[PDB]
């Protein structure tokens, strides 16, 4: 009961979800000349377990890989976080050609897709209870820039064949999504929200300066997925990005000089 179209677009989401219109929404524009270095930002680390992966779904907005988080398994730590955090899911956001598709922008500059890795604080007992904290979620954000094929990313792409359609689920194990990471772990950090409804203001963002490169033909395989079940009328999922919301008075810090 929401969408990226023209009667369900993001423009309207608040008509049914009213966080959608709070003071800490994501995504944002990042204006590098308004951003300062903070020398108290440490680096982050992951311990992930490739065996945590379970399923891959197409929920009609996006493709999801789900992981097992019933205990402390694949862990994100350091950075600005207070504590260690659990991996739960990743997905993506894209548009309809390569010149655009990311949610965040950096000095105007748009990327072709954004990858989001979702984590949650064990301190808050439960993914669902952490949606009510300001720092309950942690997202690692990655940009996708056109280029050379990515092989670890293919692994994932190959599986899309089995969920083409909204609804569809399939098994997906043994994938470590740290494989996708680029070489640098330089980061921008801010506080905001989920970009899809219900738009909870739950998120510590960690955006990575460095883009993971991918192929145009890799990108058009993501662009194939569809948003109608089988028994129903085709329709492609051609865009799924949300446009930048208001910073108000929010401070964006960089890990890096
Ligand atoms: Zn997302």
């Amino acid at each position: 009961e929401w969408g990226y179209a023209s009667h369900n677009g993001p423009d309207h989401w608040h008509e049914l979800f009213p966080n959608a219109k709070g003071e800490n929404q994501s995504p944002i524009e990042l204006h590098t000349k308004d951003i300062r270095h903070d020398p108290s930002l440490q680096p982050w680390s992951v311990s992930y377990d490739g065996g945590s992966a379970k399923t891959i779904l197409n929920n009609g907005h996006t493709c999801n890989v789900v992981f097992d988080d019933t205990y402390d398994r694949s862990m994100l730590r350091g950075g600005p976080l207070p504590g260690p955090y659990r991996l739960r899911q990743f997905h993506l956001h894209w548009g309809s050609s390569d010149d655009h598709g990311s949610e965040h922008t950096v000095d105007g500059v748009k990327y072709a897709a954004e990858l989001h890795l979702v984590h949650w604080n064990p301190k808050y007992n439960t993914f669902k209870e952490a949606l009510k904290q300001r720092d309950g979620i942690a997202v690692i954000g990655i940009f996708l820039k056109i280029g050379h094929e990515n092989g670890e990313f293919q692994i994932f792409l190959d599986a899309l064949d089995k969920i083409k359609t909204k609804g569809k689920e399939a098994p997906f194990t043994k994938f470590d999504p740290s494989s996708l990471f680029p070489a640098s772990r330089d980061y921008w950090t801010y506080q905001g929200s989920f970009t899809t409804p219900p738009c909870e203001e739950c998120i510590v963002w960690l955006l990575l300066k460095e883009p993971m490169t991918v192929s145009s033909d890799q990108m058009a395989k993501l662009r194939s997925l569809l948003s109608s079940a089988e028994n129903e009328p085709p329709v492609p999922l051609v865009s799924n990005w949300r446009p930048p919301q208001p910073i108000n008075n929010r401070v964006v810090r960089a890990s890096f000089k």
